[PDB]
């Protein structure tokens, strides 16, 4: 139905759908393998994730899906964000072929490797260690940052950056995903909890959340969550703040502490992600270059 785009198309029989992965607002993603993705090694197996419709399929659905397959389209390639594969229009259901990563969101992939508890009994010489150590930590949120410096360059604004739309590779390389997506921004639920316990509202910048104002610098702003994010392993921003209290919090200039065996130099970078005034908050170029500094300072 849809014009044919010779660039992008793949044959839909060359895949084979397994697993679902996940739902979304609109559509759905399946774990799927892919043969000749690679044009020069056509009977050569990969691995892809698959988006499609729900079977609740509005014809807003099938627009704002559409929608995101022209955004890959333009987007590029990058290392550290989600890259399309492929499409299938033709002669079937809608497909958005795009990379799969092993590991699931950021989110759970923190909290899968916090460090083991005091009451374990010692085993081994690494009783202690957990999987997780700092320079890591800081190359998740470097990468996070580089990814989220492409996408402005490409005059893209994600809109709801947090670790839960961050992607883990199987070499624990950083994939932003769902980056320009229709999501409904007048229109939102503030007080709508996913069936997984989060608060979406607590990741929106001020002037989005108050005025309905969307830039890259709001987008800082919610790295800045990530980056709390990140460093309290998966943990939930603003505990135990209820919506109602989180919008009286924020009207009053309220910002989170300092989490436990968090340098001073990451929460100072969270604290600038978070000033009132877009523009005294650092571009995803300084965050980068400052995120950068102190991975090469702890990477002897
Ligand atoms: C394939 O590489 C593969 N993927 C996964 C995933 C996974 O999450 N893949 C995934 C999901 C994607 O988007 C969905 C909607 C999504 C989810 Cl499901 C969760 N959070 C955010 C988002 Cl955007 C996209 C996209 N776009 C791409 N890829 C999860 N697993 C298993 C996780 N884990 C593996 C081992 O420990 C137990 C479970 C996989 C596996 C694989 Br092979």
């Amino acid at each position: 139905d849809l014009p044919l785009d010779p660039l992008w198309e793949f044959p839909r029989d060359r895949l084979v759908l397994g697993k679902p992965l996940g739902e979304g607002a609109f559509g759905q993603v399946v774990r799927a393998e892919a043969f000749g993705m690679d044009p020069a090694r056509p009977d050569q197996a990969s691995t892809v994730a698959v988006k499609m419709l729900k079977d609740n399929a509005s014809d807003k659905d099938l627009a704002d899906l559409v929608s995101e397959m022209e955004v890959m389209k333009l987007i590029g390639r990058h290392k550290n964000i989600i890259n399309l594969l492929g499409v299938c229009t033709q002669e079937g259901p809608l497909y958005v072929i795009l990379e799969c990563a092993a590991k699931g969101n950021l989110r759970e992939f923190l909290r899968a490797r916090r460090p083991p508890g005091p009451d374990l009994s010692p085993d081994g010489p690494r009783s202690s260690e957990g999987p997780l150590s700092f320079p890591v930590l800081v190359s998740c949120a470097y990468q996070v940052a580089r990814g989220m410096q492409y996408l402005e360059s490409r005059k893209c604004i994600h809109r709801d950056l947090a670790a839960r739309n961050v992607l883990v590779t199987e070499d624990n390389v950083m994939k932003i995903a769902d980056f320009g997506l229709a999501r409904g921004v007048h229109h939102i639920d503030y007080y709508k909890k996913t069936s997984n316990g989060r608060l979406p509202v607590k990741w929106m910048a001020p002037e989005a959340l108050f005025d309905e104002v969307y830039t890259h610098q709001s987008d800082v702003w919610s790295f800045g969550i990530l980056l709390w994010e990140i460093f309290t392993l998966g943990g939930s921003p603003y505990p135990g703040i209820p919506v109602e209290e989180l919008f009286s919090l924020l009207r009053e200039g309220h910002r989170m502490d300092r989490p436990p065996h968090c340098p001073p130099e990451l929460y100072g970078l969270m604290r600038e992600c978070w000033h009132a005034a877009p523009s005294q908050r650092p571009t995803f170029k300084q965050l980068v270059e400052a995120l950068d500094k102190v991975l090469l300072a702890v990477s002897e």
